[PDB]
């Protein structure tokens, strides 16, 4: 019952999601180059959550009757200028995924291919999180600056995120 | 003392109330088909309590005496433009199974079978809700029309019927 | 994946799994004139069963993607000679029945659909507890005979079944 | 509120359920005498229901203004030919006793006293009981006929009815 | 289904069994302002019930779909001469109310309406408890006479009445 | 003690709060005509509710010994625009009868009547929940507007009003 074309269009935000996992990893080695070790554990367990998201989605296109092709990975960046750079990246790469997403949601009603409708809530409801996440640090890591005082204050407040 | 009359009269509404179960069964495969679950609840317990109409009928036919017959149970429609339409094909239904009672009950006044008469007068409370239940759910799919996010507001609304 | 040969196939089985519900259900009614409470009792609960047996197929189809469609169900054989040609009737009809399976599970092989091959061993195991469960009256009946008595206490065991 | 000839018809269905009451306690003490406890059992159980369903009438008659009186109670058969005769005039008396009641039905039609024909609709509803359950047992006697290890299990199984 | 008639006709008996209430709320301030608790509380606990035929009826009516339209209530009765005179004015009232049920309860069969009929069989049962109930009282306060140390242990007897 | 006055006054809020009542299940009935399920029960309760608001000062009046006089009760509006309308009807209607309280409380403080006063602050408190609870929902309406999608959220959420 499931589109030929969602299938498609789903097989590339598999493909992406495993993406952003692969970027905040390089990421993480970026915070473990420069000493953050907090940022590191963040980016860590980012990586991941991302890759458990790509797993919902894949299971989810098995279990509709779906063929998941696993297409290549393209080099994320290795260096960034500060910490701030690296999160204002993070914050755009995610408002991406969030139109990303949308437009499968769009796809989805358009087809009135109604049980992937309601899976990808899930995802509208996810992506509030790391948006608003993202840029909290955003917005911080400009307010804090060039203090490094501040700067490794944060380092641990990261450090203890978990699952 | 039961008439002839009325256990042949009998038998054929027995044999109604079956289908009447068929046919909201073949809704339910409908309903999964263009992915609305909580619409083929709603139809697989109507399934089941229709059916049970049938039985109260049918142990009442051996109690008074009469012989129960079966007869061949008839393909039900398996399509429908929308599912307003298809309630609207529902309550068309029930009201059309009104009738059919509401004559079998000046059936056993005009034979002056009693126990009949007040053993239908559950049949004759019980459509009072298929009737209302049926209608308020069409109504409501006229007022929400192709606003799709509406219909599966709906859809988990009609989720929660329970036996 | 699952080929349209399979979901004809098992729409097929469905159809024959209603119709040995409304043979026994014939047959309480028989079991029903001739006065046997347990006798009677005993093919209502086979009727239930039977009946489950068909909505557990039922799911399975549509939870993999085919499309149900409910076809026309026959007349039932409503008059036996005797308690012991009614049970003779269910042995060689339930014989039918574990044949007809066994077709199906080769069918699922060959099409190397190996989720139905899995999910039709439940229905395998299931005849055979059938098989036996309609060998043991039907020899019990022979060996009782025409005693009166008996036939009255074996009634009053098949009033003990539940589901 | 409640008429004259009303009150005066009620009177004689209160008198003639108790002389069911006493008919059936002169049948236990039949079937005491033959020893048979379980026809004994069943006779003294429908006494003591008999009697009560006279008291559900006292005080409606009662509660609708009008005065109970009590007529003289006839002396009730005491012998019978068999177990099975002794069955087939409780079905010709309860058969008596429901034509009797359908009287009392349309009389209160007539009169438009509505608050008792919705009061006797216990009776048309509980009477299809009484002529079943004294069927069933006649229909059982006859199957069995000249087999007294049978006649002793069917006094067994009426051993078991209760309040 | 239903018809115009019926409609108008359920709308006057919501509006009948409504002013039922009404009155027995009244007659409940009537006996608060002479002392008695007991014979209150009864009619506090009746202002509900009958309110509550009320509104199962309200139900049946939007149930059927049929629009409900709500009247202007009239001023009931404030006062009486005594007890007895009070509750000879509540059984001469339910008389009045049961006799327009059976209007009802024809005027159903008339149209053939079979679901409505059954649905006020209820009410001819009800009505057969509302009747008996106040000659119950009726009479005592009949017997009694002017005792009223008879009319005082009748008063807590009617104290224990509820509503559920 | 109470004055003649301050009795008069009362029974002008009593038969107000009544009004009041009757208001609001005649709104009840406007949002059943449009199938609306969750704003017929919000009126309901409300409609119970105001009611024990009289009760209560019902019985304060007879526990200080002065008289209940029940006026005639007028007709309140039937027909509506929209359920914008409809709540704006209310939340103006509240703020009437809120203001009318405020006079009251002066009437308690010039007559020196405190125990009166004290008692018709539970109102003071009780208002402001009466005319928010409604000002919430006529702001709501106007920002949801013709989405009836929308409108149905609000609809059920309603529904779960109980006291
Ligand atoms: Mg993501």
């Amino acid at each position: 019952s499931i589109s030929e074309k969602m299938v498609e269009a789903l097989n590339r935000q598999i493909n992406a999601e495993i993406y952003s996992a692969y970027l905040y990893l390089s990421m993480a080695s970026y915070f473990d180059s420069i000493g953050l070790k907090g940022f590191s554990n963040w980016m860590r367990v980012q990586w991941q959550e991302e890759l458990c998201h790509a797993m919902k989605m894949f299971d989810f296109v098995s279990e509709r009757g779906g063929r998941i092709f696993l297409q290549d990975i393209k080099k994320p960046d290795s260096e960034w200028e500060s910490p701030l750079a690296a999160f204002e990246h993070v914050y755009e790469h995610e408002v991406n995924v969030t139109k990303r997403i949308h437009e499968l949601v769009e796809m989805a009603m358009q087809e009135k291919d109604f049980a992937t409708y309601n899976f990808l809530q899930w995802y509208v409801a996810e992506q509030v999180e790391e948006e608003a996440s993202a840029l909290d640090i955003v917005e911080k890591l400009r307010l804090i600056g060039e203090d490094k005082r501040a700067l490794l204050f944060l380092d641990k407040e990261l450090s203890l995120r978990q699952f």
